[PDB]
C-alpha cells in the first residue's frame, strides 16, 4: 500500500538514477505479475482485494504519467506496469478509456512518451491468452489505428516505428476479426510498404518480418496489393547489400512457398470446390522477376562463414528448392538461362552457383521436359568433376545425384553410366571432402539400374565387381575416416540389394569377406581404450552387419552354408557388445535376414539364439532394441511356422509382460499385437491357449482414442495400434479357421465388427489398416459359411466401407484387390 506508493513514486522519481527507477517499476510489475501462472492469480488477489481501490487510481495515474518520463528505461518499466494492469483490469471492464487515451498519447504525445506508449502496446499484445485476447479484440481497433499513426513517414522517430512494428508483430498474433474492411487494410499495407522503404536497416527488418507473418496471415485481402509494386519492392530488398534484411527478404517467399505448398497439396485432395481453399498462384507469376535475384545471391558466398550458419546464398538455395517444389516445371525457364551463362565461368563462385542451381531444379518439374537437356548437358557436367574447386566438384556431385533420383532415364547407360561411376568412385577414393555426395549419387544409381526382377543382368553388372572391389578398397583401412567408411559400406549395401542373379556368386564371395571382417573386429574389441575407439568399432561393426544383411537378403536361400559361421560370429558379437550401441540392433537385422532366408532351416539356431532374444525383449531400457526384438520375434515365428511353437510360450510371456505400462501409450503395443497376429498365423491351433487373453487386450485396445485433444502423435499411435489389432484378428481368425475351432472364436466377432464400425466412422485411417480391415472381413466370411454373419454383413456401413476402400485410387494394388475379394465374400455370404 504505502509500499506501493513509495515504489511507484520512485518509478516517477526523475532525480534518482534511471537504472534504480527501472528497478522500482520492475519490482512493482513483479508485485503483480510473473511468468509463473497460479502466483499471477495470487498477485491479482493482492491487487483487487488486499489493496482494494487504494491508490490503484493514483498508481495507474503515476504510471501513465511515467510514460512521458524522458528516460526510455522509466517508460520501459512504466510500459511494463501498464501492460500488467491492463491484463487484469481491462477485461474486468476495469481500466476502460485508459486505453482510448493511450492512442491520443500516441498521435499527440511526447517522443519518449511515444516510446512508452507503443512499448506498452507491445508488452500487452505479446501474450497468448484466449480470454485476455477476447477482451483485447474490442481494444484491437485503437491498437491498430495507433500503430498506423506511429509507423508513418510523417512520424520523426525511428525507435517509435520499431515499437510500432513490434506492436504489429505481437498484435497480429491476434488476427481475430483483423478488420476485414479493405480501408484500414489499405492504410496498413501502405504503412508496411512504407515500413520497408526506410533507409534504416533495422526498421526494414521489423517491417519485412511483420510482413512475413502477415503473408502467413491475411492472404485474402493481400491478393490485390500483391499484384504490382510488391514484386519490385521485394526485388529491391532481395538485392539489398544488407544481409539480415536480405535474409528476411528471403523469408517472405520462404513463407509464401510454404503456405502455397499447403494449398497446392490441399487442392488435389478436393472432391468438390466448396472444399477448396483459396489459391493465389503468387509463385509462378513472381518467379521470372524473383529468380534472377536468387542466382545473384548464389554467386555471392562466404567460405569464412561457419558451416551450418545460414547465409544469403544458403537461404537463397533453400528457397530456390521451395520454388522448385511449389512453382513446379514453371520454375525452369529462368534457371537454365543463368546456367547457360555461367557453366564455364572462370570465377568459382559462378560455377558453384551454376551446378548448385542446376542441382536445385531437377525436383518438382516433370520428367520428360527435364530429359532433353539433361541428356545433352550431362557430359560436360561429368567433365566438370575435374574442376579446380573441390567445392564446385562437390556441388556437381550432388547435382549428379539429383539427376539420378530424377531423370535416371536421362543417363544413357552406354554413353554416360561408366564415366559417371568412375568419377564418383575416384572422387570418393581421392577427395574425402566431396565423398558423401559421391556416395549418395551412387546409391541412387543402384536403385535406378536395379533392372527387372529375376533378371539375369542389370545395367550395373559390368561395373559391379570393380565397384565392390573399389568399395572394399576404400573401406579396408583401419584408420580411414569413419564417415567415408560408413557411407562406402552403405553404398555397398545398396549395390548388393540391387543386383542381378548373374552376380550372386560374386555377392556370395563378398558375404564371406564381410564375415571375415566381422570376426576380425572381435579381437579389436579388446584393443579399444579411448571412447573414440568404441564409437569407431561400433560404427564399423554396424556397417558390416548392415552390408551382411544386404548379402543375406539377396542370396536368399543360397546363404545356407554361410549360416553357421554367421550365427557364430553374430552371437559372439552380442556377448561382447553392451550399453548404448547401434550394433545389437543391426545384428538382429542381419539375423532377421538369415531367418527369413533359411526359413525352417533356421530352427537349429533357435536353441542358442533364443536367450539373446528373450533378454532383448525383457529390457525396455533399450527401446529400439526391444522393438527390434519384437519384430524379430515376428520374423522368426513367421519363417519357422509350426516349428516355433515351444518358443512361442516364452515369446508370449515377454510380449504380454511388455504390455504392462504406467503410460496408456505403450510404444511397443502395436508391434506386440501385430506379433500376436504373426504368432497366430504360424501356430494355428495352439494359439487357442492365448486366445482368452489376446482377445481381452484387443478388446482393450479398440477403446483407446486420441480424444478431442488430437496430437498428430496420439492419432498416428491409435492408427498403427488398430493396424496391429486387425493384423492380430486376421491371424487369429486364420488359425481358428484352420484349427476347426471357430466356435470358440464366436464371442469376439461382434467386437470385431464394432471395431470395423469404429474405423469406418473415423476419418483418420491408414491404407494398411484398411487392407487388414478388408482381409479380416473376408476371413470372417470364410470362417462362418452358415450365413449367420449375413445379417451382420448386410449393414450399410460395411458396404460403404468396402466400397470407399476399393474405389480409392490413392491406395496401392494389394488393398483394392483385397476389397474386391472381400466384397465377393460378402455377397456370397448373403445366403447359404
Amino acid at each position: 500500500s504505502q509500499y506501493l506508493l513509495t515504489l511507484v513514486q520512485a518509478l516517477a522519481n526523475e532525480s534518482s538514477e534511471g537504472h534504480i527507477r527501472a528497478a522500482a517499476g520492475i519490482a512493482l510489475k513483479n508485485a503483480f505479475s510473473a511468468r509463473e501462472f497460479a502466483r499471477q492469480a495470487a498477485l491479482q488477489a493482492k491487487w483487487l482485494n488486499q489493496t482494494d481501490q487504494e491508490t490503484r487510481t493514483r498508481v495507474k495515474q503515476l504510471a501513465l504519467e511515467t510514460l512521458a518520463s524522458s528516460n526510455s528505461k522509466a517508460g520501459q518499466a512504466a510500459a511494463q506496469v501498464i501492460a500488467a494492469i491492463a491484463a487484469i483490469e481491462l477485461p474486468r471492464n476495469q481500466w476502460p478509456e485508459l486505453m482510448h487515451a493511450l492512442v491520443r498519447n500516441v498521435s499527440e504525445g511526447g517522443q519518449h512518451q511515444k516510446q512508452a506508449s507503443l512499448t506498452a502496446i507491445g508488452f500487452i499484445c505479446e501474450t497468448q491468452d484466449t480470454d485476455l485476447r477476447n477482451s483485447l479484440v474490442g481494444h484491437s481497433n485503437a491498437i491498430l489505428t495507433a500503430v498506423v499513426q506511429g509507423a508513418r513517414k510523417e512520424e520523426p522517430n525511428n525507435e517509435v516505428r520499431f515499437a510500432a512494428i513490434t506492436a504489429l508483430g505481437d498484435s497480429l498474433e491476434f488476427v481475430g476479426n483483423n478488420f476485414k474492411h479493405e480501408g484500414e487494410r489499405n492504410y496498413i499495407m501502405q504503412v508496411v510498404c512504407e515500413a520497408t522503404q526506410a533507409q534504416d536497416s533495422r526498421i526494414q527488418q521489423g517491417a519485412f518480418g511483420c510482413l512475413n507473418r502477415i503473408m502467413a496471415l491475411y492472404y485474402e485481402h493481400m491478393r490485390y496489393y500483391m499484384e504490382k509494386a510488391l514484386f519490385g519492392l521485394t526485388i529491391l530488398g532481395m538485392k539489398s547489400d544488407d544481409e539480415d534484411v536480405a535474409k528476411l527478404a528471403v523469408e517472405f517467399w520462404s513463407t509464401v512457398c510454404e503456405e502455397e505448398i499447403a494449398i497446392e497439396d490441399d487442392n488435389a485432395q478436393v472432391e468438390s470446390s466448396e472444399q477448396m481453399r483459396p489459391f493465389y498462384n503468387f509463385a509462378r507469376v513472381a518467379t521470372n522477376e524473383v529468380v534472377p535475384v536468387l542466382l545473384q545471391l548464389l554467386t555471392k558466398q562466404d567460405e569464412d562463414a561457419s558451416d551450418d550458419e545460414y547465409n544469403i546464398s544458403r537461404a537463397a538455395y533453400q528457397c530456390l528448392q521451395l520454388y522448385a517444389q511449389a512453382v513446379g516445371s514453371t520454375i525452369i525457364p529462368p534457371v537454365i538461362q543463368f546456367v547457360e551463362h555461367n557453366l564455364r565461368h572462370a570465377d568459382w563462385h559462378f560455377r558453384d552457383a551454376a551446378v548448385s542451381a542446376f542441382g536445385a531444379i531437377m525436383d518438382g518439374p516433370e520428367e520428360k521436359v527435364l530429359e532433353p537437356i539433361v541428356k545433352t548437358g550431362m557430359q560436360p557436367l561429368i567433365a566438370m568433376m575435374e574442376d579446380e574447386s573441390i567445392q564446385v566438384r562437390d556441388s556437381t556431385a550432388y547435382a549428379l545425384g539429383r539427376i539420378t533420383e530424377a531423370c535416371s532415364e536421362a543417363i544413357d547407360p552406354n554413353t554416360h553410366l561408366e564415366p559417371l561411376i568412375r568419377s564418383l568412385f575416384n572422387g570418393l577414393m581421392n577427395s574425402p571432402k566431396m565423398a558423401a555426395s559421391c556416395c549418395w549419387a551412387l546409391m541412387n544409381i543402384a536403385e535406378r539400374f536395379a533392372g527387372e526382377p529375376g533378371a539375369a543382368q542389370n545395367p550395373l553388372t559390368p561395373h559391379f565387381n570393380q565397384s565392390v572391389t573399389n568399395l572394399l578398397t576404400v573401406t579396408a583401412p583401419m584408420n580411414g575416416d569413419s564417415t567415408v567408411r560408413t557411407a562406402a559400406y552403405e553404398v555397398l549395401s545398396v549395390f548388393v540389394q540391387n543386383a542381378a542373379n548373374d552376380s550372386l556368386s560374386a555377392v556370395a564371395s563378398l558375404s564371406t569377406v564381410i564375415l571375415q571382417r566381422l570376426e576380425e573386429t572381435l579381437p579389436l574389441q579388446q584393443q579399444v581404450v579411448s571412447v573414440e575407439d568404441k564409437l569407431i568399432l561400433e560404427d564399423m561393426q554396424t556397417s558390416l552387419c548392415t552390408v551382411l544383411q544386404a548379402t543375406v537378403q539377396r542370396l536368399d536361400k543360397e546363404i545356407a552354408p554361410q549360416g553357421d559361421r554367421i550365427m557364430q560370429v553374430l552371437l559372439q558379437i552380442l556377448s561382447t557388445c553392451g550399453g548404448k550401441s547401434s550394433v545389437p540392433e543391426g545384428v538382429f537385422a542381419a539375423i532377421s535376414a538369415l531367418a527369413n532366408a533359411m526359413e525352417e532351416e533356421f530352427a537349429k539356431y533357435m536353441e542358442a539364439f533364443a536367450p539373446f532374444l528373450y533378454n532383448a525383449l525383457g529390457n525396455q531400457e533399450e527401446p529400439s532394441l526391444c522393438s527390434m526384438a519384437i519384430g524379430l520375434v515376428s520374423d522368426v515365428t513367421r519363417s519357422l511356422g509350426e516349428r516355433s511353437q515351444p518358443y512361442c510360450d516364452n515369446f508370449m510371456n515377454y510380449l504380454l509382460g511388455n504390455l504392462r505400462s504406467t503410460t496408456l501409450a505403450n510404444q511397443f503395443k502395436p508391434a506386440i499385437l501385430q506379433c500376436f497376429g504373426d504368432i497366430a498365423s504360424a501356430i494355428g491351433g495352439h494359439f487357442e491357449t492365448y486366445l482368452t487373453i489376446v482377445a481381452q487386450v484387443l478388446q482393450q485396445a479398440a477403446t483407446i482414442t486420441a480424444g478431442p485433444d488430437g496430437s498428430y502423435e496420439m492419432i498416428d499411435y491409435v492408427i498403427s495400434l488398430r493396424e496391429g489389432i486387425m493384423d492380430a484378428w486376421g491371424g487369429i481368425i486364420g488359425a481358428m479357421k484352420t484349427s476347426n475351432k471357430t466356435n470358440v472364436l464366436q464371442p469376439y466377432v461382434e467386437s470385431i465388427f464394432a471395431l470395423l464400425n469404429s474405423i469406418a466412422n473415423d476419418p483418420n485411417r491408414s491404407e494398411a489398416l484398411m487392407r487388414a480391415s478388408m482381409g479380416v472381413i473376408g476371413d470372417l466370411a470364410d470362417a462362418y459359411p452358415n450365413g449367420q454373419l449375413a445379417d451382420a454383413f448386410r449393414q450399410d456401413w460395411i458396404t460403404a466401407m468396402i466400397r470407399e476402400t476399393r474405389s480409392n485410387r490413392e491406395f496401392g494394388a494389394r488393398t483394392i484387390e483385397t476389397a474386391r475379394w472381400a466384397r465377393e465374400q460378402v455377397k456370397r455370404q448373403i445366403a447359404g
